[PDB]
């Protein structure tokens, strides 16, 4: 909507006060017009109909219970957009400042977030599985990653490339967390996961064993559900990637960290530069170790530390 850009305030999901950008025009509309062409977030009031009401407040205070999912998914869409300028020099999910647009109370109880092509979409969780899922700085920056995806690598959502898909989503999801740095890990979902059980998390890229997910190649999950497990065997790249960064010993191969910023670079590169679809493990491995080699060189640390990690989950 047309209007002037102003500065609400309102508190989150988790119970943080935080600023957010927004739209004055008869009422004060959750669109952020500070970020490319706009961050828009939207009202799904408990249905599926998408997008659904662009948000209006009568204040510009949002320290409502039902404000809050709108708050975070507006607030942390920003944070992500930020990151992937001001790290990566990308304008948005499309290279182009594309809209960034959020539907939050998306049915009732769902318990799970995504990007639909065209948006991301939040339920508030059933509250004993979940709570808004919004409040997960990791979730925002999860889907909004799957939308970068969609517009460079591509890669199909099944098999092979769809773990790969699932696993840049977890992989920037943890670098945006930390590029915000308030309590970051390399855990999948903790803020929003099972309220009532201290510690958990959903998916784990330090040890993803901990929920029943694959660490090497050779435990890689072979049958149809989860769409060849996406987001099963996006661990073992997971896994690889927090050896990259963090480095360590894993089933008896040790590899030398190089930092999170360094994995960030050489993935995204990957990720924009040399992967396809169609693009498989070792595929994968191969389109990192380009992408440390153009930046770092062919002898580098980070090279080698690439094909370390790599080795040490089984990819060749
Ligand atoms: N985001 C993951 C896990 C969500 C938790 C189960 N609903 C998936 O959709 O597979
Ligand atoms: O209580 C909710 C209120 O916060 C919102 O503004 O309109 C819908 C209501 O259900
Ligand atoms: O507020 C209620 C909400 O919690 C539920 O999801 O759907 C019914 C609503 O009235
Ligand atoms: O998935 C497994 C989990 O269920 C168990 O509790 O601890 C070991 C894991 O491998
Ligand atoms: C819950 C979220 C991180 C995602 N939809 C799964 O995994
Ligand atoms: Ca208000
Ligand atoms: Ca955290
Ligand atoms: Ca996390
Ligand atoms: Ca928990
Ligand atoms: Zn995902």
């Amino acid at each position: 909507i047309t209007g002037t850009s102003t500065v609400g305030v309102g508190r989150g999901v988790l119970g943080d006060q935080k600023n957010i950008n927004t739209t004055y025009s008869t009422y004060y509309y959750l669109q952020d017009n500070t970020r490319g062409n706009g961050i828009f977030t939207y009202d799904a009031k408990y249905r599926t109909t998408l997008p659904g009401s662009l948000w209006a407040d009568a204040d510009n205070q949002f320290f409502a219970s039902y404000d809050a999912p709108a708050v975070d998914a507006h607030y942390y869409a920003g944070v992500t957009y930020d990151y992937y300028k001001n790290v990566h020099n990308r304008l948005s999910y499309d290279g182009n400042n594309a809209a960034i647009r959020s539907s939050v109370h998306y049915s009732q109880g769902y318990n799970n977030a995504f990007w639909n092509g065209s948006q991301m979409v939040y339920g508030d969780g059933d509250g004993q599985t979940f709570i808004p899922l919004s409040g997960g700085i990791d979730v925002v920056a999860h889907e909004l990653t799957h939308a970068v995806t969609d517009y460079t690598a591509g890669l199909i959502y099944q098999n092979e490339s769809g773990a790969i898909n699932e696993a840049i989503s977890d992989i920037f999801g943890t670098l945006v967390e930390f590029y915000a740095n308030k309590n970051p890990d390399w855990e999948i979902g903790e803020d929003v996961y099972t309220p009532g059980i201290s510690g958990d998390s959903l998916r784990s890229m330090s040890d993803p064993a901990k929920y029943g997910d694959p660490d090497h190649y050779s435990k890689r999950y072979t049958g149809t559900q989860d769409n060849g497990g996406v987001h099963i065997n996006s661990g073992i790249i997971n896994k690889a990637a927090y050896l990259i960064s963090q480095g360590g010993t894993h089933y008896g191969v040790s590899v030398v960290g190089i930092g999170r910023d360094k994995l960030g670079k050489i993935f995204y590169r990957a990720l924009t530069q040399y992967l396809t679809p169609t693009s498989n493990f070792s595929q994968l491995r191969a389109a990192a170790v380009q992408s440390a080699t153009d930046l770092y060189g062919s002898t580098s640390q980070e090279v080698a530390s690439v094909k370390q990690a790599f080795d040490a989950v089984g990819v060749k």
